[PDB]
């Protein structure tokens, strides 16, 4: 292990909490704030809790990431992560961005796995994964690489589930449960060859998931708080 | 050249005009109907003519398939097309399925061109394609790969574009007027080493262009005809 966080505490050397209102990004739904991203017991486990609340009409969750603190390059990372049921417009991701001071695409973007796409509400919400990654100088010149696929069994079971990034000169391999999931040849892509940094978010609503409007929210009901967990993050 | 298609006349012996309600795949608007394939003249060309029509809320496109008539493997294939502006719900594409009895997914797709996704509509939707393999044994355990990038210049500009897939055992690569746009990697991929056959079509809505309600068609108005033109196929 070059880097591991067991999520004893919130380390502030490493972690930043994000705070953003309502539809920032995507035309998501909830606002991200300091209150919705805590550290605290799972049964026997230690865990970063990411928590999405709604409040009448209004929705919070939490969002971090380790710009400026926690970066590397040419690694294998892994995550164990527990899942909310999906369906009805929750968004959970586990995701890189390149270390610099480029905007969004120029600073490349790895989404290692992300569930809640409006296609998996056919198919199987609670199976359906996304990998994906996105690039190019500017957000009028955007590219963007797309896989998804359903895996055999529930990934939204309330079991921890571990999402891995493999990375070297040539390949970004995600794994899940240590089964390959899919590769992306960066062999000549300029994009993934320098320091990214870590996020982790719980979105509700937004493109992805095909709700945009809270009066189409059905995973999230008035009172209601539903939790991603990352019981751990290592880099080896 | 193994075989070319310059469109002078429609050959029955090569393609078959599909008949579709609305609705049929994908949430799509229009209906497809023999009376909207059609072969003529566009200056001192021949070509193929697929016309997207509305008449009060019905919508009629074209659709063509050459599914048990004309069917290859391992070839380059090219088509010179010349498309409409696609901005508020046109979707035109240039694909490939399987020549074989499985359902979609199994029998494979290869989307070589498709342009009008919502995304196109902070893009820029004369200049932004999609390319995609679709794959896997049932919708069920559907698997899908996509790129997403603008050209240089605009594709919906009165003019004819060249739009090429080379494909060998390891590799699927689009060009578009003879630059290289992506590859796919099909060397482990089982879905894409036995003979398909060719699809042109306008689709008119659609979740790909993320308008599935007439209400929100701005594309095509009551009464408008627009049309997609095919000056010529061929199989190297």
């Amino acid at each position: 292990i070059l880097f591991k966080d067991d999520f004893n505490f919130f380390d502030e050397k490493v972690w930043t909490k994000e705070t953003h209102e309502p539809g920032w990004t995507n035309q998501e739904l909830q606002a991200y704030d300091a209150a919705h991203v805590s550290v605290g017991k799972d049964g026997d486990k230690s865990v970063l809790i990411l928590t999405a609340e709604r409040k009448g009409n209004k929705i919070y969750s939490g969002r971090i990431n380790s710009k400026g603190k926690k970066s590397f390059k040419y690694r294998k990372i892994e995550a164990s992560i527990k899942l909310p049921k999906t369906n009805g417009g929750l968004w959970p991701a586990f995701w890189m961005m390149g270390d610099n001071d480029k905007q969004w695409p120029a600073c490349g973007e790895i989404d290692i796995m992300a569930m809640g796409e409006q296609s998996g509400m056919a198919g199987d919400s609670e199976k359906q994964v996304n990998t994906a990654i996105h690039y190019g100088p500017s957000a009028a010149a955007h590219e963007q690489q797309y896989y998804k696929a359903n895996v055999a069994n529930s990934l939204q079971d309330g079991n921890y589930h571990t999402y891995s990034l493999d990375w070297d000169e040539n390949n970004l391999t995600i794994s899940i449960d240590n089964v390959k999931f899919h590769t992306f040849d960066i062999s000549s892509n300029t994009y993934f060859h320098d320091n990214f940094y870590i996020l982790f978010n719980l979105a509700v609503g937004g493109a992805f998931t095909g709700i945009t409007d809270i009066n189409k929210l059905t995973g999230l009901k008035d009172g209601q708080k539903v939790n991603m967990y990352i019981d751990w993050v290592k880099i080896l």
